[PDB]
């Protein structure tokens, strides 16, 4: 039926998640649950992480490898690079195609997980909304 899988990058995933700012105002139990709700997946070279204008409702973090961003310029991200916050912000469309330039490894995180913990904790919803309202208030560019 169902089964479990060990974890070695648990620490790297803890820092990856704990590295997230939107999760900086989160708790340890929430971070632990989030990390435990994270799904580690190996992305081979050529494998696309996310398509263009994806259904903003999932997060992904890079642990090892170099990912690229489909844009008007060659955007490449190294290890420890995270992305998907925007989706967790307002389920916005990626607005670009993310693919692994080589044997990269990242972990996915269904936005449902964040919504579950956000719904579970009112403080997280308040802090999340506050940051979301502040972030939405004015984007960051230039």
């Amino acid at each position: 039926g169902s089964q479990e899988v060990r974890r070695g990058d648990f620490v790297r995933n803890w820092q990856l998640v704990a590295a997230v700012p939107l999760f900086q105002k989160l708790g340890p139990a929430v971070l632990v649950e989030i990390v435990r709700a994270l799904r580690a997946r190996t992305v081979p070279a050529g494998a696309v992480i996310c398509r263009i204008g994806e259904p903003g409702d999932r997060m992904f973090f890079v642990v090892e490898g170099s990912v690229s961003v489909a844009t008007p310029n060659p955007v490449e991200l190294g290890p420890g690079a995270f992305f998907g916050e925007m989706a967790l912000i307002s389920g916005e469309p990626r607005s670009a195609t993310v693919s692994a330039a080589t044997t990269v490894s990242l972990l996915s995180l269904h936005s449902a997980d964040f919504q579950m913990l956000c719904s579970s904790s009112p403080e997280i919803a308040e802090i999340f909304r506050k940051t979301a309202l502040e972030r939405r208030g004015a984007a960051a560019s230039a």
